[PDB]
C-alpha cells in the first residue's frame, strides 16, 4: 500500500508517542526511555538533542538532551536512548519529559493481513520534523520480523509501527526500493533487554 | 534461447545497476550494497575492489572498496557485499557510490513463459557487458530456471523481467535449449537481503 498523510495536529496520541533524529525517528517506551534504531544511535552521542513529536517549526514537545544509549546484544536493529527528564527547552506541559509525551504499550500480537500505521518523520532532508502517518497491510510475522506493505523513506528508520488500536506492533528499520518495509517485532528476548533498560 | 548481444551502452539504466568483479558479476541492492554468489565472494575479501557499470574501454561508475562481506545462511548461493561510500577512483556523478549506481527494484514475481534478461561478463577478456535472453522455464521456491545462455562470468548476474525489475540473481548453468539457474527472492531472502543493506 502507498497510502501516506501528513499529520495536522501532533500535540495528541498517537503522535505525542514520536520523537525526531535529526534524519530518522524513534518511540516513546516508557520513563525517559526512547526506542530508535541502532544505524540511527551510532551517528549520536550523550548530549545530542532529540525533540518531542515537532510540527515542522509549529510547536513540539520539548527539546532534551540524550543521557545514555544502549544497543540490544542481538542481530536486530534496536537501540535504546534515555534522555535527561529536564528538557533543555519545554514543552507546553513544563520541562518534563514524561509529561510531554506518551508511550507505546505492547500489542498481544499481529498477524498477517491486519492493517498497520508507521509514523514518523520519512524526509531525510525535505519537509524538515513533518510528522507523517503511512497505513498497509502486515505481511508475514515470524520470530523477531514484521513485514508490512506501507510506503516508507529513510527518516521513517526508527518509527513505531502501530496496529489499529495504536498499540505498538514492531519498530521500522528497512524497505525495498521504491514493495514491502521490514520492522522488528518485539519478542520476549527484545522485551526482555527494553525492560532492563528503561530509566528507573 | 541462445541470444546473446553486447550491451551498447553501459551507463544508462538498467545497466547502471550492474557492477563487475575480476571474471563474475554482480549488482546493486541498496545504499552502498551489492549482491553476487557465495562462489565468487570467497574470493574476496574485505579491500578488494569492485568496478561500477565498465565499459569496453576504461570508462566506469567509479572503482570501490569492499567493507563487508555477508553470506546468506541457507543453501542459495546469494552474498551481501557493501561497499566504502568513497570511491577509490570517482565515477563521472563524483566520489559517492550511490550517486554513480542505480539499485534494482523487485518484480511482483515471475511466471513460466515470461522473458527474462541475464546480464553480466559472460567473457572473461577489458570488461564487456553483455544481456542474454530467454523464457522462463520454471519457478518453485527460491528457485526460478530460465532458458538463457550464460558463461561461467554470469555468476552473479541479475535476472530481469521485461520491465527491467529484479526476479532472480543467476547462479549456475549445465553444460541452445539448456537451462540456468537462478535464486529466486523468496520473502526469507529479502528480508536477509534488508537486514543487510547498509545502513
Amino acid at each position: 500500500e502507498n497510502n501516506v498523510t501528513k499529520v495536522k495536529d501532533t500535540n495528541i496520541f498517537p503522535y505525542t508517542g514520536v520523537v525526531a533524529f535529526k534524519s530518522a525517528t524513534g518511540f516513546v517506551v516508557g520513563k525517559n526511555t526512547i526506542l530508535t534504531n541502532k544505524h540511527v544511535s551510532k551517528n549520536y552521542k550523550v548530549g545530542d538533542r532529540i525533540t518531542a513529536h515537532p510540527n515542522s517549526d509549529k510547536g513540539n514537545g520539548g527539546i532534551y538532551s540524550i543521557k545514555k544509549i544502549i544497543n540490544y546484544p542481538g542481530k536486530e536493529d534496536v537501540s535504546v536512548i534515555q534522555v535527561e527528564e529536564r528538557a533543555i527547552e519545554r514543552g507546553p506541559k513544563g520541562f518534563n519529559f514524561n509529561d510531554n509525551v506518551t508511550p507505546f504499550k505492547y500489542a498481544a500480537g499481529a498477524k498477517a493481513g491486519e492493517r498497520i500505521k508507521v509514523i514518523g518523520y520519512p524526509h531525510p532532508y525535505k519537509n524538515k520534523y513533518v510528522l507523517y502517518e503511512s497505513t498497509g497491510p502486515v505481511m508475514s510475522v515470524e520470530g523477531s520480523s514484521i513485514v508490512y506493505s506501507a510506503h516508507t523513506e529513510s527518516g521513517n528508520s526508527g518509527s513505531p509501527v502501530l496496529n489499529s488500536n495504536n498499540e505498538l506492533v514492531g519498530i521500522h528499520f528497512a524497505s525495498d526500493v521504491k514493495r514491502n518495509a521490514y520492522g522488528v517485532y518485539f519478542t520476549p528476548e527484545i522485551k526482555k533487554f527494553i525492560a532492563e533498560n528503561i530509566d528507573k
